[PDB]
């Protein structure tokens, strides 16, 4: 068998370099990097070096955390139930601004804090697929203790304001948190230019393991932690390090930004190759703006095909993509793995299957 | 270079099978468990028969949860924190008790419980170095949510009376968790005999990844997300399963329980073996009861030396181990590994270090 994989929002491929890497924390160099003898010392120089990549990737400086969690999840409950005792409970400031885009953990997180009693505006999304910064401006209560808004959208591609946003939040003096889990790896992520107090990300979506994420914190901004016992991570997120995922979602995030050109001048090449051919068949339209998008989705809905049954199909054709909404939309996600080959084909397969 | 490996109360080496069995989901087999896809359904078969090694290590049945978390402070810090809002605010129990030897994270957290006001009772420790299950007897008043024994103690190695503080617990009809995390591995564990309603445990204390533990909840028992977005693990615990870990403390697990006998048989033999000839030099004592102790643990003083003076100089001579507090202690922790060489090494190396 040949598979076709594109499903790459819902996760990836580790990389090779990132399996290599990791390798000798699974076999010899397994010491707690806590310990003071040789066995933890040991670990201490490939730790660094892969949170400095980390830094380097989203651009954070010195005086900040990126505090290491174990997935975006982890990390978007750690901003939202922090600042829920930090600054709706103690500071009074009792509302936060989201948007209706945002992963399930976020709003599912959101909800949970509404029934402690904090007023949520979960903004709604417009007809060409996005939210406006001035949307956000528009929310802002100054007894509003948080904005967070996704960097891009799983489902659509489509890429948030963000940097605006930051301005907004600057100015009116609130907390900035963005998800960019879909960021990472699709197009540059600069917490400086963002004016993010908080940012989020998870390894598996650029080629590292799945159970390692990130959170960067502002120097100064406060977050009392979500895994108390302060024992790691300047107290901020105790418990024992994932050596092997550290050291490897260290490899992840600097080779995902050396192909950052590739990601827009091929991939998002490829892309338009599959979705151009796509679009062209029968009553077949691309959910939400085509032009502020990461360069690697497309998200194609076919009127009278349920989504969820091109997929079923496809899958049999041993090709793998996944579902956004719209009734329901079908998901294509590429990754710098994918050729034209595969491409061609798919273009085959979907048609075949669409006429079916 | 030959070093002796003895810090296994601190972290272990990941076991060549374990190592093995988790290497295809680094590879080839990299799908999401929840895609529907054939990467996705394809891991289904070795999450479910990792799960069920997890269920038959601790004696849970079909009808409770053993969740995967990303480690024991996750497991724990979601226990304490969830039952504040379960049965601290709502059904409005504002106590909880639990015990000093407890790792910080337990402690912290209730410390930030406290300063939300909540009563907490830190049982002290006695002079034969435990707790007596008659002590959390009389510790609970009515309106407590929550007793939180340790199982075995992480520097004494000393097992606490946990199948009578079930009882106890049974009886006064209140809530019942025990950090299982020193036990997993080094004596037989069993969720039944405990009456748990709350077992922890962290995957890297029995040869499997630093990254990944488990917590154990009873059927029908309730309690808060600490991850809501609830996607996962019957919505109780959300964010992409950590595949290749799962596996992998899957087999950690089966292997633990396998070497069980050969963990009294041997490794409490090479224990006694050093214990032995270290308390016969001048002026060292064993820290607390030496009889009811996981089999591969133990903590020596040598009066005048400080521990992390012992500490330091047997790196030099490539032996790892740890402190713990009695001033300081020495903490040495088999595992299957060690041979009669390395421990007879070990008495040399000791003795001579002393002297000094
Ligand atoms: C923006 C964004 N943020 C966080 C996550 C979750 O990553 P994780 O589950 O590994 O912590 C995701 C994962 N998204 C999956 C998807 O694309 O299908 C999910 C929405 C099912 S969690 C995400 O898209
Ligand atoms: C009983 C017990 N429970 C939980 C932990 C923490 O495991 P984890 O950091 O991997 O979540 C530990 C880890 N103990 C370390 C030790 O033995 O030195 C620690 C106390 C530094 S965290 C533990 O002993
Ligand atoms: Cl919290
Ligand atoms: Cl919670």
């Amino acid at each position: 068998v040949q598979r076709i994989y594109l499903d790459n929002n819902a996760t990836t491929r580790i990389d090779p370099k990132v399996k290599e890497i990791m390798d000798p924390f699974l076999r010899d160099h397994y010491g707690n990097p806590s310990s003071l003898h040789q066995f933890g010392t040991e670990t201490h120089p490939a730790i660094a070096e892969a949170l400095d990549k980390l830094y380097k990737g989203i651009n954070a400086r010195d005086i900040d955390d990126v505090i290491i969690t174990s997935c975006a999840t982890e990390s978007n409950n750690w901003v939202l139930k922090g600042v829920y005792f930090d600054e709706c409970l103690k500071k009074g400031k009792n509302h936060i601004v989201t948007t209706v885009a945002e992963h399930p953990a976020v709003r599912s997180t959101c909800n949970f804090l509404e029934s402690l009693g904090v007023e949520v505006t979960y903004l709604p999304i417009n007809e060409h697929g996005s939210i406006t910064a001035e949307q956000v401006r528009e929310a802002i209560t100054e007894k509003t203790a948080l904005v967070s808004v996704m960097w891009a959208n799983n489902e659509t591609g489509l890429i948030f304001p963000i940097e605006e946003i930051g301005a907004i939040c600057k100015e009116k003096g609130v907390l900035f948190h963005t998800d960019a889990v879909q960021a990472i790896g699709k197009i540059p992520v600069d917490v400086l230019k963002a004016n993010a107090d908080f940012l989020s990300f998870s390894a598996h979506k650029f080629h590292g393991p799945k159970g390692i994420g990130g959170l960067y914190i502002r120097s100064g901004v406060g977050l009392t932690p979500l895994f108390h016992g302060g024992e790691h991570m300047n107290g901020r997120r105790s418990g024992t390090l994932n050596v092997p995922y550290i050291v490897g979602m260290g490899e992840a995030m600097k080779l995902a930004v050396e192909h950052l050109d590739y990601e827009k001048e091929v991939v998002g090449k490829l892309r338009d190759k599959l979705e151009e051919a796509l679009l062209k068949i029968p009553d077949v339209m691309v959910v939400g703006d085509r032009i502020h998008r990461v360069p690697n989705t497309t998200l194609v809905s076919v009127r009278g095909i349920e989504g969820e049954a091109m997929l079923w199909d496809l899958n049999r054709s041993n090709i793998a993509a996944s579902t956004g909404s719209a009734h329901t939309a079908i998901r294509l996600s590429l990754s710098r793995f994918n050729t034209e080959a595969e491409i061609d084909k798919t273009i085959e397969v979907f048609s075949q299957a669409a006429v079916r």
